[PDB]
């Protein structure tokens, strides 16, 4: 039951007891490990145990476990589910829940910051125009002129499943992708489907390479509506290299604010289907993945050519050399414009310190090694040498289907 | 479940695994916890042994298209009677070869498996003494080295009987460098081998006490106390490491050996346990250039290289570690290629592996693979394996960990 994890660099061993609190499942079995697979309404009876589980942890956290206040609240919530088939979180509960969903996020390397999350309560929102206003305020607060601050905005919880709030966008800020007559993709290929959805809904696409997508927002189960984020709220950084003057001529830029907007927040059985959240970038996210994935901007060959590397044979490591340079450029560009960014060395070192804190004060830290180890220079970061246990605690952030696959278009 | 899909996220190819239904052994994972990043998670009686033997011979006979034949049926009968009367059994030479090839085929952590069908198997089951093991191992080294044109090979010593007469190679690899803890707390040579080096010295080895001393072989035959032997220097091929552009690189004084030969694993075939089964292929460059040279708890050369490169080391965000890492790895590949010693870069190796894996799904129904081990320790996502979902499970015949023998050996004195 009590599991040990070893760091093979430092020989430090930690003991995990926290995994014994996971109710949810991993996709693995005793015979098969699915650790590398990307993706392996509640009835009344379903809901009270989940609410109770949550309220017990909440009341424990504030040192009032078993108190009258604790028991009073369970009964109140119990009576509310019984009567209304659902319930409403107190503001203190919502804030605790969202922070803990971040705390429990096994794939997030930035969790040392978890207790500092700014939670914006948008549960009073009723319309798409209201959603747009809440989202601009989030973008402006979080961006903070380049001195980024973590934040989440929480729209109304699911009820009957036919009045869901959703941000159709996968992040608040992303670039369009356009399939071309000549077979190629212009822009970001990751966003081709969603861009088409915007167009057929009305968007007049500019048809460039770095077109900030419009917001497509769904309130109360209604058909979604298009809105443009004030251009002046979208902070971008042009990418240059401190040594190569030709780099700026590649014409590359990226946006400062990473804001995942397609996930579902579960707190105490309640489901928050629209819950955009933001932090700040780790450099490799943009320089390794967004820029060098073959299926993304796929820029390695172009960069390698401008560096005049020998690209006749893989064993010259021309791909590897170009990769480091692209990532050097990304960090230098964000730092020079005073936009918060963390490099993979600093971020992984912080995470190892966070793990140790969590093991000491909480009995463990769920971590997905496949996601925590950066996509370049893996073994020269400390996380590579750290064994991790992956398990699922709630409150949690969950994947959910894209809404265009399930939306019944009212028309 | 009968069908499991894996997806490649860069190509959108989906593959269907059915081979996992033949998995027997357990992973360490459960419905509630994944242990996929744990390095090591968690004799046989007659009753245990016959099904394991039968399972294996059905696999063997099926492979040669003689399943259910009289040949097949007689062999089952023969093994059953052999187990009944002697409590163990002996493999035919053909079955041993098949078994050893399949253990490699089945090794989830090995990126080199496109080569599995070409293993040279050396049958050393007539061996009885440590001196005999030494001679077998010298022959393996000379054959596998092949003057730099490396050939994959495995030498198989007698199987376990009662667990009191085990053959063991105490070395973790046939060729490895000594490590010495100094009184000031520093390490001379390879810190990975300090404990084994101390054991060798205790048993009588006169250590040169340098930075790259080839360790002696420490060999246990038939449960007896192990004995020391020096591999003839002329059979140990080494490569001095230089850089194609940086002429100061050579003056770091680095070299490595050409033949990687894991010697501490256990090979299971049809329930039988082969506790001494050294095997060798050829290096992928990152094993040396990233791990052996640049791990903090190994030779740890990153700073020295970066200093000589005049990189800005004041802040991690210059990516000075990363820039130095690439150059060290360019140097390892350049040096081996220049001396005409087989080596493979991590791009070539991972590309070959994806082709192998796809072929295996199609002809075999699956390819168990450990993503944590398969993805190289630098430049992960610019290799195709990073983007490939994998399924990890345990098929037999198999290579398994076993505890270091100094922890278990009963000293006879
Ligand atoms: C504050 C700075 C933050 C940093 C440096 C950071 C770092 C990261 C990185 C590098 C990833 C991998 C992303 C990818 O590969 O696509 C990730 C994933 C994730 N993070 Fe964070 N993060 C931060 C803030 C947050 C916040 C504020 C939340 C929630 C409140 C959060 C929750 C998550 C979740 C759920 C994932 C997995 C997302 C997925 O499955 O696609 N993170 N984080
Ligand atoms: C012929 C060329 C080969 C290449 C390029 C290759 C490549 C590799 C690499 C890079 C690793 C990771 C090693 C580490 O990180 O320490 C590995 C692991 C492994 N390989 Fe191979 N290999 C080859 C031959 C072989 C052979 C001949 C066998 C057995 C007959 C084999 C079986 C294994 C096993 C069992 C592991 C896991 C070892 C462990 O857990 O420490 N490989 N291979
Ligand atoms: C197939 C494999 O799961 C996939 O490529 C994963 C690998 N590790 C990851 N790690 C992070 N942080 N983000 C990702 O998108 C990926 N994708
Ligand atoms: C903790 C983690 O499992 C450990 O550092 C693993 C990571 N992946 C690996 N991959 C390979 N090929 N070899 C290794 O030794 C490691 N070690
Ligand atoms: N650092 C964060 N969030 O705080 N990342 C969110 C996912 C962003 C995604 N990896 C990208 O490169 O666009
Ligand atoms: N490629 C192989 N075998 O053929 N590797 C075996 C392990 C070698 C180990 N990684 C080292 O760097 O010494
Ligand atoms: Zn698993």
């Amino acid at each position: 039951r009590f599991l040990k994890v070893k760091n093979w660099e430092t020989d430090v061993v930690l003991t995990d007891t926290l995994h014994l609190k996971s109710t949810l499942e991993t996709g693995c079995t005793e015979h098969i490990c699915m650790g590398s697979i990307m993706l392996p309404v509640r009835t009344k009876d379903q809901l009270f145990p989940l609410a109770k589980e949550f309220l017990d942890q909440y009341y424990s956290s504030i040192k009032r476990f078993g108190s009258k206040a604790h028991m009073d609240r369970l009964e109140e919530v119990n009576k509310e589910i019984e009567s209304t088939s659902t319930y409403q979180l107190k503001d203190t509960e919502l804030i605790y829940g969202a922070k803990h969903a971040w705390r429990n996020a096994s794939r997030c390397v930035g969790r040392i910051q978890w207790s500092k999350l700014q939670v914006f309560d948008a549960r009073d929102c009723t319309t798409a125009h209201g959603m747009f206003n809440y989202i601009c305020n989030h973008v402006k607060y979080a961006t903070n002129k380049g001195n980024l601050r973590s934040a989440i905005t929480i729209f109304p919880q699911r009820t009957d499943g036919k009045h869901d709030f959703r941000v159709w966008n996968s992040q608040l800020i992303r670039y369009a992708g356009y399939k071309q007559p000549d077979g190629s993709t212009l822009g970001d290929p990751a966003n081709v489907q969603f861009t088409e959805i915007c167009i057929q809904q009305g968007w007049k696409a500019p048809r460039g390479r770095f077109d900030v997508l419009p917001l497509l927002l769904q309130a109360n189960g209604n058909d979604p509506e298009l809105f443009q984020i004030p251009p002046e709220l979208v902070l971008e950084v042009p990418i240059r290299h401190p040594k190569f003057d030709w780099f700026k001529d590649l014409g590359l830029k990226w946006y400062g604010l990473p804001a995942v907007s397609n996930m579902l927040l579960e707190i105490g059985g309640l489901e928050f289907s629209a819950c955009p959240f933001s932090g700040w970038y780790m450099g490799t996210e943009i320089g390794v993945r967004d820029y060098c994935d073959n299926s993304r901007y796929n820029i390695l060959e172009e960069v390698a050519k401008k560096m005049d590397l020998d690209m006749r044979k893989t064993s010259s490591l021309w791909k590897d050399q170009a990769l480091v340079e692209i990532n050097i450029a990304v960090l230098y560009s964000f730092q020079s414009d005073k936009v918060t960014i963390v490099d993979h060395h600093s971020a992984t070192e912080s995470f190892i310190k966070h793990m140790e804190n969590e093991y000491r004060c909480r009995g463990g830290c769920p971590a997905d090694w496949v996601w925590i180890v950066p996509p370049m220079s893996g073994s020269i970061t400390p996380v590579f040498h750290q064994e991790m246990l992956n398990y699922r605690l709630t409150p949690s952030f969950e994947y959910q289907p894209d809404p265009w696959n399930t939306h019944v278009w009212k028309g």
